[PDB]
């Protein structure tokens, strides 16, 4: 079971998430949630994701990333679900 | 606002909508979420809709769409609306 930090469940509860404790495929449904949602992604660069002044963003601190290429989210998730 | 019909009323309510009458954007919104947590959406491509056999697929009339190029089913609302 995983209890994120504060900041990610911040995005999370945001995206309607409820709570403290939870899994990675529900830590991943929500942060997805929330990119829908915000619609973050590029209209025309489907996969890419821009958060830049966006609080996902700020967790990530990227700008960008690419969703064919995850790494850096999961070391945002490497980093803050305890 | 709209009346939508049962074989999209069908689609809406799996990704945990309920009710009878829905606004486009809700609307919009919860194929968005069909589509998200089926994952119809190709992970190379991403802006990409694979839907055969699906509810959604014949109903677009289909096995995917572009979601750059949303006709199909901008045009499947407009006869499933309302
Ligand atoms: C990377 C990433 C994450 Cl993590 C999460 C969501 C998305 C995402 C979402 C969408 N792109 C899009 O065009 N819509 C609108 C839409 C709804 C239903 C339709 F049937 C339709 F044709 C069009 C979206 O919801 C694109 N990339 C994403
Ligand atoms: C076209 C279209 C429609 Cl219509 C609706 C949804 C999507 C869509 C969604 C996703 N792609 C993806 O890779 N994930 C996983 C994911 C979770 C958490 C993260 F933080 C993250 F970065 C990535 C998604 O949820 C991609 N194209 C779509």
């Amino acid at each position: 079971q995983v209890r994120p930090k504060l900041p990610l469940l911040k995005i999370l509860h945001a995206a309607g998430a409820q709570g403290e404790m939870f899994t990675v495929k529900e830590v991943m449904h929500y942060l997805g949630q929330y990119i829908m949602v915000k619609q973050l992604y590029d209209q025309q660069e489907q996969h890419m994701v821009y958060c830049g002044g966006d609080l996902l963003g700020e967790l990530l601190g990227r700008q960008s990333f690419s969703v064919k290429d995850p790494s850096p989210l999961y070391d945002m998730l490497r980093k803050n679900l305890v």
